[PDB]
């Protein structure tokens, strides 16, 4: 009845979104089990959550779980291209404030986040934060510090965001405790790796429809994202080469059957065109950045790439690729939304039949979400079940209600306990129809664990 | 006139030396340490008791320790894992070694004793290198006085670490230890990729069975289980995985394996009624990888498909209830370390009976028992860590410290990540890989030194 | 003032052209034919009726035929396979095209007729290019007099070749045909690797389902079934395979798949009792690849696991008993070409019902229906064969022969291996591959010319 | 006792060979199915078969199937390194003439074949031939042409052998008809491909125990043997490159995810050191030849290969590699049997710690049989069921007893009917527990086949 506290592309997409949410719920048994387990107790009654994460169908199931458990929320996306407009519409049609659409400008992106922070032109009385990448966290600390006085905690989704939290902690500028949701095993080693395996080749196919088999790829980075991305491309038949600065991750790449190369001669990046391995890059049909670092696909690399190579980024921020250089020097031809040919023949105009161009996906933004739908529901199930458990834990601790001196001992960045990590994993396994074996009492004693777990020491790397 | 050894055949020494020279070219991290530390002689004065599979790879480790100044006395940590040409060549170099392929249990104990004792009295050892904890246990239980002079233990494998931690928790650990297993250049190299190379290797040498198109069940999905599953799936087996750890089970699913339990609903009640007989009746090959007890039990063995292969790649053979098979069924040796177990009864067998199982290596570590274990280029990473761990604890001189200082240092620790990275770097250069160097701005951006360490200690890789 | 077409939206032409320019750079064999033959205009005077999926790739084929001198009039061979931006770009270039995504059956027939008729009278066509045989059937059945002026037919796909051979068997085929399907650079490229690329693509676009760790059933293991199985296995699915051909089933076993039948003892007696209910109750995804009829039947659909995905990648939708589902179950459209089928009955459904199946493209070709079919660099091979096939038959002028000569010339043949190899070499070069040249001595050693053909006609690759 | 008509390395190995034969019988259901189906009718009663094929355990089961169906045989191996001494001992212990052992010289190889041809110093009354590679066939035509007057046919196992038969037929020199067993689908696309997949990495591990993951391989050829060999290495994690002269096979290698390269610049082999791609070969850790051609790993390639590379051949004959050049110029150091280090520092003497060497396996002979045990029983089941069917067919045809005008009509090289190819496959599939579905009558009519098969036209390539 007259609900207007939202901003989306097209509200008439709600029915479509609701049909896909109903499907996603059946693909998300950990999250839906939390919804059924905690609905009666209402553990988030009184929670007012500021949320900033890609407004996908999967985020929708997260949002409605939080609400089902008693929370009120205000939501935005954490990327200008990652929203699914039918998902945003369905959330708005349910009476939940949401400000998100695919294809936002940077100005519109900032406006959307501020519409969650401000209700009727004044600070909302928020008391919790859910974030993916740290942009909302940064705005609260820099622009709305007084609002953090009443906030009990932050649950942070992704590697880059965790890094920004830890910098604030070391510098003494973090105002509230956080849970690092990224480093649950059912998050980092599920979402970060297997998610990109599913969705990297997905986005490249939808953007270009290029055959990948038999072609040459260079993947920059071999962390969790680089591992899944490399697998995404190798399993399609690409000849994949991997770059790394971390020798242990490079050792893994070698043992996984990849050739380890550097874009720079002897791996020495002195900033000149001369240090580029021109012969290597002139053979590369596809380069993918996965690092969370800055300028790992730089201007000289872009100048040396094989004609018509595809360039994309699947790390959190677009500065992994020197796109600024390309805007300033080369002419952009839009093929379709989030697909651009970049003509290296000059800046003023281009020949429509020019052969010397590069194809950039999503303007260098997260490519799995920009050109496809990101990770699949059954994978995000694990990530968003951790999110819900982390919101419950920090809300229940009530950090904001301690005295100055009690906050001081509680101000940290923590992960969830392994027992809960395992309980999330068990529901995911059951979702596949898997059957976990149960230790006998003598077997539990033999290896020194409790029959119900946890089954590994906190040092275990899986 | 050197005679302080016992091996199968000293005339194999020339063959062993030829393979050691090749293996040196496959082990650049370990050999890089040998060249790096030869001048300093950091192990001069060290007297190391060593108990680890007497392979060609262990041979390269041994000579590196000696080149760095150590004296050693050596035995194998398994009755079937020795390569007799490796043993012969080490003995022919004047290094005390007591090991041969095919030891009895009695002979296995004698071999360890012969390193502990020299000329009838306890050797003046001051260091221990162990794989599985058998030597560590014999020292604590039968020779406690010798631990008064020992500076530490460097332990190779998951099971051995578990035994250390249990001793520490119980106040019975007498000296400090380094957990060599949990270096990333060990656990996530040796344990996983080593078994990937050597599991299917050992099954082929033992049976020459085709694997593509057949059904396997891998019990466990830790590091060894992950690598063993891959060893079989890459050959084209249809692989199912069992686990008690739901996180490891999650990894198996996402890796494309069906996760199942030998027991209905995963509940083992000790009766035949709880066995999933339909599942096991379809399994051509079962591999145990757990470090646990009786994970392929008698009821499972009674239910396996006729002619299935049974093997264990965990450290100890009690993963399989072989004792039950010895008591109730008739064993027919096909050839060394390959037996048909005839389920028709105890007293003799029909040579053309079709109701048998094939057991490899009598349930002992099958990659080392029926083949040669992990390849040189993989063991390179494990044994470089071993050398760095021996240097660190020998230089700490725990045995000489006053009691209060001992109490500060009586623990089980891992090597620093910086050293893990330097090992990995030489491994990568061995493949011809080129690591990229961060620029100052890039190192500042992610908050690391250009030289590393590149990850926090929490990182799981 | 060009109006001789009908497409969804002419304003999509500019986008269509941008994707065509990219496709040209992905199709070197095809574009190579443009350059080699353009000066000689071998298709001058050719008037080609074309019926094949109106994709971007088909657009490059069309413009190659035109660049070599032909006139054409085109329709799609499937109601869902058209890319509307490709048909718009062809129309805007002045070429008669009648095709859009989401045709009805009536509209499908109307579109084909618009190519046969120009200004209400039969077009003066003298060549036919077909994919599935629908246009060929209509000509033989409804416009026989037109075949008196046609020099031949070039047929793209296995199902259409079968229908040509039935006519040749019966003596009702009026003009000769080239079987384009059985070129190696078609069958073992398009049929296999094409579905490998585009099956998991279409399933992801339609459902966004995770595939890793779930159970799939692929009916059939010919070229399409081989590629489809790989499309799913490489994603981490556990794939089971059904076959009626023991040789193809043997290959599935060796490729690492479990071969199963939907029916007990493999006997399909048409009763529920025949269905392996435990098997069907485990299956998350079933894909039909056979070119046969009712290989995913009513009893199988009734037994499928709740929320299973059902799709067909064979040419015709009768592989799946969708008529049963239309008559008995209620259909809920998720989005275009994605329907939930509620097994609770016909009279409505509960929006939160859990007992449903997901059908893609209403049982039509799923790679073209829910995605964009094969990628350009694969269709390069297929369509370079098409072009050469068209020249081959057109230059032979069957229609100008007397009846006695036609009888000797009537046939269904494949292109000579030499042309097959020439196409293949251009495909290899597009990957940057370098083929090695035989020395004279080596050529003589194996009994071939340095220029090929390199294999006898019996070779299977 | 009394029986002395054989020559093997060590007769005391018979009991061990018998045990492995009993195991292999359970791995070979197609072959043991033929044994049980035809034992009663004794279709080979009166046949006297000269056999020349690798004296492995799998060949033992073939030999005893022929005898069980009524034949007498005299047997030798078709390679100096491929015999399993325990299989040879078991056959001799069963009273079957066999002349074979591992590690024959070239002279002993010729002697062994001659011992099958001659019994008691005069030609045996042979009337059938089973061959693998055509050596025995060539000796009969050249040195014992009168014996062919009594012989009803030849069943030839392998690609090279079939090639030699077709050239004799084209020249009018083939004296008896033959069955090309190689080109059954249950042979060529099972044995030649999947057999090398199983046995190539097997042999390299037994010989060197080298890690293969992360290393660079060059496979020369991509026919059936090259396809299986490339997969054998790739599945281990090797970075595999493929060379071919046939562009269709090259196209398959690209689509299968391999980079297609040539050892020669632009693929032009002009016999000069300048034509070698030294940068490419200086990066190769392992080269495998699979072609059935001559000198495809030549002297100039050998000179350019990375130090300590492994060199082996899995084609039928050793002249795929220029071992003669290596014998003439470099010093060979035997590591152990069938494993030699080839020191490129000179011909006379070597430094025991020299680093500039190559590792050659099996002296360039068939490496899977030389350094391991060849194909596994369950694969050879297909090959050898075809051999039994082919022997029965040609023996029952009785070519040597036909009138001249009938002889002329039947003097050819043929394959078995597709119906028998399918029947062999069915028993293989059942051996895995596979279940083949039966067409309904309607379905059979729809695709134009009989419910019983054959299911494909003879043009079908699978
Ligand atoms: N798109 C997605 O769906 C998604 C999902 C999860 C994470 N991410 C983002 O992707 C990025 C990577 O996350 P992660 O979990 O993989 O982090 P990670 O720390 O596990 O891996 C990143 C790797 O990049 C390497 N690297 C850094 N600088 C390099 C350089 N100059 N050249 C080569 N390699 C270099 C590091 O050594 C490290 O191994 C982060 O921004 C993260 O937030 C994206
Ligand atoms: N053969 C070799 O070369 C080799 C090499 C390294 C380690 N190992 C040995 O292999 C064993 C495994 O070592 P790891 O590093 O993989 O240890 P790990 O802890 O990583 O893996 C063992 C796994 O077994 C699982 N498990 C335990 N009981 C089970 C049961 N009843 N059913 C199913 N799964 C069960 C545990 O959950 C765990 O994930 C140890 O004995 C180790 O010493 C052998
Ligand atoms: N969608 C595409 O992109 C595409 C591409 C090429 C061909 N096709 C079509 O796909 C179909 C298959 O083509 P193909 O080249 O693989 O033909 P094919 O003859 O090589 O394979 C079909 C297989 O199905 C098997 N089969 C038949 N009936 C069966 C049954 N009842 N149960 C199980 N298996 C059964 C046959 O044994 C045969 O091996 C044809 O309709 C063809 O036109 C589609
Ligand atoms: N070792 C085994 O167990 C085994 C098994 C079967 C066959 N073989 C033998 O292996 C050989 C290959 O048999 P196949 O069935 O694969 O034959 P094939 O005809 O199918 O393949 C041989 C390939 O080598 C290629 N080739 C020829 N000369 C070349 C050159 N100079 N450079 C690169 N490629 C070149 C050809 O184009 C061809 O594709 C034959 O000698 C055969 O008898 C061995
Ligand atoms: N589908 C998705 N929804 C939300 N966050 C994501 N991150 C990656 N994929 C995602
Ligand atoms: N094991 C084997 N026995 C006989 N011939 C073979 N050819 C290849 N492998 C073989
Ligand atoms: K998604
Ligand atoms: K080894
Ligand atoms: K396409
Ligand atoms: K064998």
């Amino acid at each position: 009845a007259g609900f207007t506290d939202y901003k989306v592309a097209d509200i008439t997409l709600a029915a479509w979104g609701r049909r896909e949410l109903i499907i996603a719920e059946s693909e998300m048994p950990a999250l839906m089990g939390l919804r059924r387990k905690y609905a009666g107790q209402q553990p988030l009654k009184g929670a007012k959550i500021l949320g900033c994460i890609h407004m996908t169908i999967q985020t929708g199931v997260l949002i409605e779980t939080l609400v089902a458990l008693g929370a009120e929320v205000r939501w935005s996306s954490c990327n200008i291209f990652s929203t699914q407009d039918q998902a945003a519409a369905a959330i708005a049609a349910a009476g939940i404030p949401v400000f998100a659409w695919k294809g936002e400008t940077e100005e519109e992106y900032e406006w959307c986040i501020e519409q969650t922070i401000l209700k009727d032109g004044q600070p909302w009385d928020a008391n919790m934060v859910l974030d993916d990448g740290g942009d909302l966290t940064e705005i609260l600390h820099k622009k709305y510090p007084q609002m953090l006085e009443r906030i009990h905690g932050i649950t942070e989704e992704t590697t880059t965001g965790v890094h920004r939290l830890l910098d604030m902690l070391k510098n003494g500028t973090l105002k509230v405790p956080a849970i690092n949701v990224n480093d649950s095993v059912t998050k980092s080693k599920n979402d970060n790796k297997y998610g990109c395996r599913h969705s990297l080749n997905d986005a490249i196919k939808r953007g270009t429809d290029h055959l990948l088999s038999g072609k040459q790829a260079l993947v920059i980075g071999y962390g969790d994202v680089g591992k899944g991305s490399s697998q995404s491309l190798r399993q399609e038949g690409m000849i994949v080469k991997v770059a790394e600065v971390d020798p242990i991750c490079a050792m893994q790449a070698c043992m996984d059957g990849f050739e380890v190369v550097s874009p720079y001669k002897n791996g020495i990046n002195d900033g000149t065109e001369a240090s580029i391995d021109a012969a290597l890059l002139g053979k590369i049909d596809l380069i993918v950045t996965t690092t969370g670092n800055v300028n790992v696909c730089d201007a000289n690399m872009l100048k040396a790439l094989k004609k018509r190579a595809v360039v994309c980024n699947i790390g959190h921020f677009d500065n992994e690729i020197d796109t600024a250089f390309m805007r300033k020097n080369w002419a952009w031809e839009e093929v379709k939304p989030q697909v651009h040919k970049i003509h290296r023949t000059g800046k003023d105009g281009f020949d429509a039949h020019n052969d010397d161009y590069l194809i950039l996906l999503a303007e260098g933004r997260l490519v799995n979400l920009g050109n496809a739908t990101g990770h699949p529901s059954r994978i995000m199930d694990g990530s968003f079940a951790n999110q819900v458990l982390a919101q419950i834990h920090l809300f229940e601790q009530k950090y904001a209600d301690l005295p100055a001196a009690e906050k001081a001992k509680r101000l940290s960045v923590e992960v969830l306990p392994k027992k809960l990590d395992e309980e999330v994993a068990l529901e995911m396994v059951k979702g596949f129809g898997g059957v976990v074996t149960q230790l006998t009492p003598k077997q539990a004693e033999y290896i020194g664990v409790s029959v119900e777990g946890p089954f590994k020491p906190d040092t275990y790397r899986y």
